[PDB]
């Protein structure tokens, strides 16, 4: 029932009107200015102000007028002031915000993701990346539009340059590898859903397991290695049982070893088991490849599959400690 | 170097249709939709609004184009908006931004002061008196545009219905007589300043008295005489040595009981007296009498005034407890 149409350009106009404001502030006096209590009011009215516009967009019905009509003049206000801001003038909500819009308008505003990825992806990336949790705000609005993107957009994915794409990947990959168990989940939960939606990007799928099937498979097995952790197993299992099953099931006809152009299964056999002859020089020779088969053998009961892996991880702790 | 200049306009304009969206919300779904997300978004950015406009006024230079050009527009979109709205939403912010104009604009807004009471003096003032200590906030704020006004804007305080003025006094009776020190510090220090303000209206003076001089008198020590209440001696002290002062010095021309005219020191001197000895019948007449006469005798020596008052309550507390 939130009515902002006959003021919602002179909310975008206060906006960047009072981003000026704060910019010269800090182009001049740094960024301590940002504690000062006007500087602050000017902050949270950019911050409500998205929040306003946010609410407004996700209980709308006319997603081809939204996108045509809205999105254009929001996405001038909101995303150069972003990319070209010290992150401590970063609001987070920019990035709430259009996460929003895309899963409101999902295929209206596919073309503006690439637009949209240039301005605040790699900087926002940069600011989380960072081990220090610092702006967990970002971070977390950062995977909110990742996921969205991934859910009504994927498109957008293979129009972004090549390059642009590879950080997408490591993020996700950071992600899952985080220790805040509620971080890692999202990019598990992030990571299965991306392998779904390229599967059915058959013109491009084949590209995408040659350049990242053996590395996403490496990081997944890096973190299932990792000693106390059962953390996110059943994702773990989930998405192994996914990978492994793509490869037993011939999805992938691309030879994923170029050099040595054989059977995908043989190849993965052999991968896998050195991964695990490396990280565990100590594990016998003919139980890894037992354990590998296994991996194939079960990778259409995920159950069976993650118990698979927890007792291979036991096969691993005892003989330790 | 907050320059709302470009877009004050759309400020009000943004904050009119928030509050419409406010308004419509609760008058159709009751109080309790304040508490919803978008409708906290939208109070905070009018809150946030009303705290740099008077910001961006607080260090303006031209009282006169300030007063003419942006105090008739910020009027016309928060007066009547906070008058007809429900307590849980009437914007303490809106008492602290009148207070800040009228502290920088002074005489050249005194012409808007009539309205400005008329949509915000009672309806807040019933808000705060409730002995409750609720509206905190808005209790303070309300003080501060009190003061405001008592101190750049008096002749208003004549320019308003007499009726209206009285509660004007009431609530700096009821603020001195608070058990907070600090609403009673407020209070009193009001007071001083309006009965000295009235000293400099010489028509008006001579009503203001013959009305309430008596009543005030008899206010402040009802407070002095409440046993366990040493807060603010120093300013009742101060307040009743300057009152009986004017008296002594005849500053007093008319006659403060017209009934019996006779001198206002005589009569004055009956008028303490009854009145210590209908609130403490236990007190002898002649030491009840010489206590007042120390009154005109000290009124020009407050650190003396001052003990005259300490040593009368122990004459009064030992005698029980």
């Amino acid at each position: 029932v939130i009515q902002l149409g006959r003021i919602y350009l002179d909310m975008l106009n206060v906006y960047k009107c009072l981003s000026e404001n704060i910019s010269a502030a800090i182009q001049a006096n740094g960024e301590m200015v940002t504690k000062q209590p006007l500087i602050r009011s000017m902050r949270t009215v950019k911050r409500e102000t998205l929040k306003l516009i946010s609410g407004w967009v996700s209980r709308s019905n006319d997603p081809q007028m939204v996108a045509e009509n809205f999105v254009p003049p929001l996405l001038d206000a909101v995303l150069i002031d972003y990319q070209r801001n010290v992150p401590a003038a970063r609001e987070p909500e920019v990035l709430s915000t259009m996460a929003i819009i895309v899963n409101k308008l999902g295929g209206h505003i596919t073309a503006e993701i690439p637009q949209i990825f240039d301005a605040v992806f790699e900087c926002t990336l940069n600011m989380i990346n960072k081990d220090f949790e610092e702006y967990p705000e970002h971070r977390t609005n950062f995977f909110l539009l990742l996921q969205a993107v991934n859910s009504h957009c994927f498109p957008a994915f293979l129009a972004i340059p090549p390059t642009q794409f590879k950080l997408v990947l490591d993020s996700i990959i950071w992600a899952f590898k985080h220790t805040m168990r509620n971080v890692a989940d999202t990019g598990l939960q992030i990571l299965f859903t991306l392998l779904q939606n390229v599967a059915q990007e058959e013109a491009a799928a084949q590209s995408f397991y040659q350049t990242y099937f053996c590395d996403i498979l490496q990081h997944i097995f890096s973190v299932v290695t990792d000693t106390s952790h059962t953390a996110g197993l059943t994702m773990h299992a989930s998405i192994l049982a996914y990978m492994f099953n793509l490869v037993e099931e011939g999805k992938i006809s691309t030879s994923l070893n170029p050099g040595n152009p054989v059977n995908n299964q043989i190849f993965l056999q052999e991968y896998v088991a050195n991964l695990l002859k490396s990280a565990f020089p100590h594990l016998q020779d003919a139980q890894v490849k037992l354990f590998v088969t296994g991996l194939f053998s079960l990778n259409q009961d995920i159950p069976a599959f993650k118990e698979h892996l927890r007792d291979f991880l036991v096969q691993i702790k005892e003989f330790a400690g």
